[PDB]
């Protein structure tokens, strides 16, 4: 039988350097206050020394957190070019009007409307025909070629390497506590750079709590990322407004355990006790119990409506021919 | 229970290994594929109209006809003119960005 | 799942290579030869 009991300080488990003092729950732990600590407490080397920890009851490490227009087809081709390719355009219809009483110039304006409107040898408007051609082929050509490098161009951070290789997406991490110190002391390639990058990047990268650096994500637009533990990432994730998603896998290899005194009866029995709960896949059962099931989470059509546009103009025009006929 | 365990060394488990047409149906969206279809019968079926049963489905496949893509009727004419412009961007969309598809090129 | 490094029950060794594998995990040193002989080494 067992009585649930909150930590006093409410902190985990670490040593002030001065007083030689253990707080938290490791501490209640060397000095009698309880007989077994079952919570996420890191299995740390420091730790281990003074008390006794069970096989890893839930793996982790060290994760990275992220969070139409018409006007992109009016781009590619400049206003100002649809409008002199227009000029120029309704310049063919004139020039070709020229070539062929006052309704006979109407039929004909239609008509040279309609050679405008765009798919015998009278050399003079012939050249027109060709030059125009010729004409719309650049630019629609220019029209594809450039539409083509926006999306090259066009053509998402994966893993941590990609933090280091770029500097568009600022990232920290928490302004103390193991996450921050594991960069400062990692001697391996990647995370050196980005260590180096957050010891000096201004404004500061580190936030003061995990919320502020949550919120920091969230209001950045995806310009800041947020290092931290993937157990409490991968919770995040499934909360709402379910904005934040890992990336990657983990940087680092840690794992919790169950703590007990060192040289307890408890010990051994509950060493066994996870590896047994573990291959039950009792473990695995719990964590999706509270992290995913108890968890609660253009261009072409412009032209389109330029189309039926078209076509209900067109309809108008109908109506009215049948009209005067 | 027979021996004893160090604390891990390295981190696992049971991982899944593996080695199109598809990359065809991308470029343009499913979903575009089936409105520039919508739209296409919806052109040929207001061509029908400008032009006794029988007579409508000999029309509606002529219509049909000049849907399947290549006098000065106004009206008509006007709707040759918007939909040939319509599929020219789409064509020229299409090549673009299969184009960005054969630069970078990133179940 | 994880490895781990096998001593025979109540050993001497028992202890001092427990604490030793916490020890190199702690330093990086385990996560550095991984990358030794699985990506640095690596063909690909
Ligand atoms: O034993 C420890 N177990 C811990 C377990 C967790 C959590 F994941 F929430 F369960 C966290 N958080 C991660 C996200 O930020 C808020 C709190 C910190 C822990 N710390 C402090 P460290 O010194 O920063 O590692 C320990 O010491």
């Amino acid at each position: 039988k067992y009585k649930l009991t909150i930590v006093g300080d409410g902190k985990y488990g670490a040593r002030d350097a001065d007083t030689k003092i253990w707080n938290g729950m490791v501490g209640e732990l060397v000095y009698g206050k309880a007989d077994i600590a079952i919570a996420p407490l890191t299995i740390t080397l420091v730790r281990e020394e003074v008390i006794d920890f069970s096989k890893p009851f839930m793996s982790l490490g060290i994760s990275i957190m992220i969070k139409p227009g018409v006007f992109s087809f009016l781009d590619p081709l400049a206003y100002e070019i649809w409008m002199c390719i227009v000029f120029a355009y309704i310049g063919v219809s004139v020039v070709l009007f020229l070539v062929s009483t006052n309704e006979f110039g109407i039929f004909n304006s239609l008509w040279f409307s309609l050679g405008a409107f765009m798919q015998p040898r009278s050399l003079s408007g012939r050249i027109v025909g060709g030059v125009w051609w010729f004409f719309t082929l650049i630019i629609i050509s220019s029209y594809t070629a450039n539409l083509a490098a926006f999306l090259t161009v066009e053509r998402p951070i994966e893993s941590a390497e990609d933090l280091s290789k770029q500097t568009e997406i600022a990232y920290g991490t928490l302004d103390s506590g193991s996450t921050k110190e594991f960069f400062r002391r990692s001697k391996i390639a990647v995370f050196d750079k980005m260590w180096t990058y957050m010891r000096s990047a201004e404004p500061s990268v580190f936030v003061r709590t995990t919320a502020e650096g949550v919120a920091r994500v969230r209001k950045s637009k995806g310009k800041y990322a947020y290092l931290l533990e993937s157990t409490m990432n991968e919770y995040i994730e499934q909360r709402k407004p379910c904005d934040t998603m890992k990336v990657g896998g983990n940087l680092d290899s840690k794992g919790y355990g169950i703590a007990t005194p060192k040289g307890s009866s408890l010990g051994t029995p509950v060493n066994l006790a996870v590896l047994k709960l573990s291959e039950q896949g009792l473990l695995d059962k719990l964590k999706n119990k509270w992290w995913y099931d108890k968890g609660e989470c253009s261009n072409v059509a412009g032209v389109f409506y330029i189309l039926v546009g078209g076509l209900g103009l067109a309809m108008l025009v109908a109506l009215i021919e049948f009209c005067y006929k």
